[PDB]
């Protein structure tokens, strides 16, 4: 297997026409191929600490480490250099210094550690630069014992420039990888994978490689193409798994899921710098509906995040409009009344700009949403000269004010037909609204609307 990318690549396409000759058989070679574009550092299996007192505070400090050398994988002996402070506390009997962590310091290479670093990373980073092979020697003190610590701090393992990585050239053997053609045959697992219990580890590892090829501009444009037919195969995994952690939770099936959203999203971000029948996107709707997804925020937003771009329509409708009822909304509202209305007014903002999009705003707009919310400004809005006045304070402080205008402006943008309607009769309200600058915003998304509506 060791070998120059392109061996590799071609080992890899051996492995495909292997996989093609079952979720666990390819599971190995996806494995390699995340290996070879994103080699994992060796994690240090094991490795071991001494625990020393600082020599001139040994008539100070109470007890003795007697277990050293420490294995990292004896219990205390991390994940953080904190775990080891605690462990020296409570071995020594220093319960006063248990719970302040300002009152001891750990030392490795004469440097302070600060403890909230991993015991693995300031062994190979600060520790393994100069003493490879040897136990880390930790030196513990009590703070300010002897003055002011004149020791360089370490608070950060990381390098403390902010330089970001190039995940292009990071990931660069993905783009490279292009060239066998991968991307079609990973698309092909992703597919074939009909069990999510059986295919769930071969999943995982092609979903991890889609996250790396992913970061590369040319695998990008190659997963845009409709001939790879991404989107479909995509979505079908997403439902899998959906259905997988609806049926038996704690399967896999959010994080999966989770994951094909991530991957999708910047898949159709980089298009815009894939569409599909919109069955696709009622499939979406009912899941961010079925409770699991609801009690699952990270599988809800990402969610959200890739509806507008799938962007049937009157199915959306009849599912968002009954959270359109702005007056009983002051009223009196559930969470889901707020969460579903603000998931609407996110829709309008990102109905794509074309003729299935300008249909759905002409359809939300012929079932009076935009008019009901119009009449509902125009039934409370005060008429009085001053904008701070009580009654213009109590208007702005309705809940469903601010969520009506994010609507409002959502359905406005790049449509004329909302833009006249909303033009006629409420510019001037609009226009005052935006001179009341208030805690919901209500200015500011007033001013939103009216500019969205300068566009027609």
């Amino acid at each position: 297997t060791t070998g120059t990318e392109s061996e590799t690549k071609a080992f890899m396409a051996v492995c495909i026409e292997t996989a093609k000759r079952d979720y666990r058989t390819p599971v190995f070679i996806f494995e390699r191929l995340c290996s070879i574009i994103y080699p994992e550092e060796n994690e240090v299996t094991e490795f071991f600490v001494t625990l020393e007192k600082d020599p001139q505070q040994e008539d100070f400090l109470q007890g003795r480490m007697p277990g050293n050398p420490y294995s990292s994988n004896e219990p205390g002996i991390g994940p953080l250099m904190r775990d080891i402070k605690n462990k020296i506390c409570q071995d020594c009997d220093l319960v006063a210094l248990l719970e302040d962590d300002s009152g001891m310091e750990l030392l490795v290479n004469n440097k302070i550690i600060s403890l909230d670093l991993p015991v693995a990373e300031v062994y190979k980073k600060v520790w393994c630069t100069t003493n490879e092979g040897e136990p880390m020697r930790i030196v513990y003190r009590m703070r300010g014992l002897l003055g002011d610590a004149t020791e360089e701090f370490i608070e950060s393992l990381d390098s403390t420039t902010d330089e970001e990585e190039d995940e292009e050239e990071v990931y660069k053997m993905a783009g490279v990888m292009a060239q066998c053609g991968g991307l079609e045959c990973m698309l092909n697992r992703l597919a074939g994978i009909r069990d999510f219990k059986q295919g769930r580890h071969l999943l995982t590892v092609l979903l991890k490689l889609f996250s790396y090829c992913v970061k590369v501009k040319v695998n990008r444009q190659q997963l845009v193409k409709l001939e790879m037919n991404t989107l479909n195969v995509m979505l079908g995994t997403l439902n899998l798994a959906l259905v997988a952690e609806q049926e038996s939770k704690d399967s896999g099936g959010a994080a999966v899921a989770e994951q094909v959203l991530s991957i999708m999203e910047i898949i159709l971000d980089e298009s815009n710098a894939l569409t599909g029948d919109k069955d696709q996107l009622v499939m979406l709707l009912d899941q961010i509906n079925s409770t699991f997804v609801r009690s699952n925020p990270s599988v809800l937003q990402g969610l959200l995040r890739i509806i507008p771009y799938l962007s049937k329509m009157q199915i959306l409708v009849e599912r968002f409009k009954p959270y359109c009822n702005f007056d009983k909304y002051d009223e009196d509202h559930s969470g889901d009344d707020k969460v579903f209305l603000d998931c609407f007014c996110k829709i309008a903002a990102g109905i794509k700009n074309n003729s299935n999009g300008h249909q759905l705003k002409d359809l939300i707009l012929q079932k009076g949403i935009t008019q009901n919310a119009l009449d509902y400004m125009k039934k409370h809005i005060p008429s009085a000269k001053n904008l701070d006045a009580d009654i213009w304070k109590k208007f702005l402080s309705r809940p469903a004010l601010p969520f009506i205008l994010r609507l409002l402006r959502g359905l406005a943008i790049q449509h004329p037909g909302t833009q006249v309607l909303i033009g006629t009769d409420s510019i001037p309200n609009l226009h005052k609204l935006e001179q009341v600058s208030s805690d919901e915003g209500i200015g500011t998304l007033a001013e939103n609307l009216l500019e969205a509506l300068r566009e027609h």
